[PDB]
């Protein structure tokens, strides 16, 4: 049986509003309802991996697992294996996979982050799962961020705390947060960003929703506007939204948005909003295609509607040669020419680079670069032609061209990373000087750039 070069991944996010689900939730896993929906002809085709995020989940892990497995069994006639389940308070993530993938899946990690201090610590945060699928690293984050239309800044801070402190993936990648540790990272949940229009416009907003005219609403969506000003989710993607706001509904129908202020809401309006979202970040030049993004119409136990997203994701095999793993392939090398980092730092320390990749036996430290002044104030760290020659474990181009090099620029004085980025080895040519580029981030904020030239030698 050949190893796959593609898998499909189902991502679900549902704030259950502390109510048990209805007897049937199959529409969710079939991507049926409003938005970008899945073709009927695919209904019997199982996804390879289902990742279910819930918020305000009132069920035990046992109760929810039984509902999910029995749901997928009804749809597919396949009994899915439980990869991982992790719960923080009422925030939960479940990863289920087809039984044929059981021995393709390894290095399963779970973690949580609690957001806020005192008052604000006690029910918001994130849970996550990572694992290897053959040669491909996969991360999944389910976050329930701070609620309320006037707290978008608090949501942005929650995001930064989650991506700083969630401990998933390969701990040897010590300079890198979860936004660099995975071939494919999916981040979903009740992100709680609102449509920021005046309260007096509520009935107008409802009108627009009934006409399926979402354009003037999405232009005020706080997640889209914060993302466009680079305040949150920098270098993440989201599919176009073509489904009605998923919050806040009267329960047991979808015909009414319950937006007016009530004692139960802390006297806060809940204008119709896209609270419930799926975003992703994959390494450069890896295949990832969103094939559905929508909401269910028939699951009405919560004041939120479930959201689904499905993806095709490129995956690689667990490569063995005569040489690597367990030695180098002297027919392989990665050289860096005319390289320099540009940093927004106001500091003056020497800097060096670390190169991290699963194509190397271990990470590689460079010599210190040469600091120069940029013409517009910037620090420019010149490496020129001084960067070491990287020695991959496998020289076969069918392996090496599918790999990536993570780069950290570190202070010589503190050994703290000032910027992290990623370079694809999926080059237009081998044995050829080619431009490379990555933005550099730290705690998910832009800190600089790394650019130069690469020269990749493979066995071919
Ligand atoms: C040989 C590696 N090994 C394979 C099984 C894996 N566990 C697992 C994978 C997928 C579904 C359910 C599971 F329990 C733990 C590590
Ligand atoms: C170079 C890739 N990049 C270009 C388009 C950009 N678009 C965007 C950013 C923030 C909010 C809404 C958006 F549509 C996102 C990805």
């Amino acid at each position: 049986q050949p190893e796959p070069d593609m898998i499909t991944i189902f991502i679900g996010t549902w704030n259950m509003g502390n109510a048990p689900p209805p007897k049937k939730i199959t529409s969710w896993f079939l991507s049926k309802g409003q938005g970008k929906t899945r073709d009927d002809s695919a209904d019997y085709i199982p996804h390879d991996i289902y990742v279910i995020g819930t918020q305000e989940d009132p069920l035990s892990e046992k109760e929810w697992l039984e509902i999910l497995k029995h749901s997928l069994q009804e749809i597919t006639s396949v009994t899915f294996k439980t990869v991982a389940i992790h719960t923080l308070w009422n925030i939960r993530i479940v990863v289920l996979a087809k039984p044929e993938h059981e021995n393709r899946i390894s290095h399963i990690c779970t973690d949580n982050v609690k957001t806020g201090i005192a008052n604000t610590l006690g029910n918001k945060g994130a849970v996550g799962v990572s694992f290897m699928f053959n040669g491909t690293s996969l991360g999944f984050v389910n976050s329930h961020l701070t609620s309320g239309s006037e707290k978008k800044l608090r949501r942005n801070q929650n995001y930064m705390n989650i991506l700083r402190f969630l401990a998933l993936g390969d701990k040897k990648l010590s300079p890198f947060n979860i936004t660099h540790r995975f071939t494919h990272l999916f981040w979903f949940g009740d992100l709680n960003y609102r449509v920021d229009l005046p309260t007096w416009e509520a009935e107008t907003i409802i009108q627009k929703i009934k006409q399926q005219q979402y354009a003037d609403l999405l232009s005020h969506d706080q997640l889209l506007t914060e993302r466009r000003e680079q305040k949150v989710f920098l270098h993440f993607e989201e599919e176009e939204i073509t489904f009605a706001p998923t919050y806040r509904f009267e329960r047991l129908t979808r015909d009414k948005y319950a937006y007016t202020k009530q004692k139960a809401t802390g006297m806060k309006y809940n204008l119709p909003s896209w609270c419930d979202r799926v975003l992703w970040k994959s390494y450069p030049l890896v295949h990832v295609v969103c094939q559905s993004y929508g909401s269910t119409s028939d699951i009405m136990t919560s004041d939120h509607s479930p959201v689904f997203a499905t993806f095709e994701a490129g995956v690689t095999s667990q490569f063995v040669s005569k040489n690597g793993p367990g030695t180098v392939d002297s027919q392989g090398q990665i050289e860096f020419l005319r390289c320099y980092a540009t940093l927004k730092t106001k500091s003056q320390t020497k800097f060096y680079l670390e190169f991290h990749s699963s194509c190397l036996e271990s990470f590689v430290k460079s010599q210190e670069g040469e600091n120069e002044e940029g013409s517009e104030g910037e620090l420019v760290v010149k490496f020129g032609e001084t960067l070491p020659k990287l020695k991959p474990i496998i020289s076969d181009p069918e392996y090496l061209l599918d790999q990536h090099i993570l780069i950290s620029i570190k202070s010589s004085d503190s050994d703290e990373s000032y910027g992290e980025g990623c370079i694809a080895l999926r080059l237009e040519a081998t044995e050829t000087q080619l431009p490379i580029y990555t933005p550099l981030t730290h705690h998910g904020e832009l800190t600089g750039h790394f650019q130069g030239e690469i020269k990749l030698q493979t066995s071919q």
